[PDB]
């Protein structure tokens, strides 16, 4: 049973703008996802420290990164707090109505997009790079859900049959034909190492 929503219109003109703008400084995607996953590990173990049963779903804190080649995927795996299904249907693209505007205003005063997290939305940049993004969460005491968009205004939410989790977020990028280098293993160090080299867990590059 798959259940479609609309996006927030100014979610959908960000995605927009986001997919049709002229911009070559792709690779900073990655960093705003790892930078989502620290977050969701660090609320994860705050949360730990007044109840420990939170960590029963998986006492290890981490960030995956997963190519795939034959799939031209690119998936990156976190075991933070995970999304309930009212993050991803309602709540997540309300807060982001308001760092929407603002971005959108501040690029109109002469922002870049590579300053889209100061704004709590930089999740969006994904679209840089992928067709469509698949995105499976678990957390605790709600079910396993995959969310699903390939922009157009629209995306899927359903309660996921696959591989159980435990607890955490999984993003698959499944990218744009012209944006395979994010499948390369010197490329992805390189991005890591630029942008993600301060982050608080450890991250395990994938290899094939
Ligand atoms: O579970 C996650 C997570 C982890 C890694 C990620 O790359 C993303 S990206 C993303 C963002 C928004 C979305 C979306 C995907 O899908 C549809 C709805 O809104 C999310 N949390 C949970 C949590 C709690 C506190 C602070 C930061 C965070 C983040």
């Amino acid at each position: 049973e798959v259940e479609t929503f609309a996006f927030q219109a100014e979610i959908a003109q960000l995605m927009s703008l986001i997919i049709n703008t002229f911009y070559s400084n792709k690779e900073i995607f990655l960093r705003e996802l790892i930078s989502n996953s620290s977050d969701a590990l660090d609320k994860i173990r705050y949360e730990s420290l007044t109840d420990p049963s939170k960590l029963d779903s998986g006492k290890e804190l981490h960030i995956n990164l997963i190519p795939n080649k034959q799939d031209r995927t690119l998936t990156i795996v976190d075991t933070g707090i995970g999304m309930t299904k009212a993050d991803l249907i309602n709540n997540l693209g309300t807060i982001a109505k308001s760092g929407t505007k603002a971005f959108m205003e501040a690029l109109q005063a002469g922002a870049d997009i590579s300053m889209i997290g100061q704004f709590g939305v930089g999740f969006y940049s994904a679209y840089l790079v992928a067709e469509k993004v698949t995105v499976i969460t678990k957390h605790n005491d709600d079910e396993q859900y995959a969310w699903e968009s390939s922009a157009g205004g629209s995306f899927t939410v359903r309660t996921d049959t696959g591989e159980p989790m435990g607890r955490g977020t999984k993003v698959i990028l499944h990218l744009k034909e012209d944006q395979t280098e994010y499948l390369e293993e010197r490329r992805i160090k390189e991005i890591v190492k630029k942008h993600s080299q301060f982050i608080g867990y450890p991250i395990t590059l994938f290899v094939e």
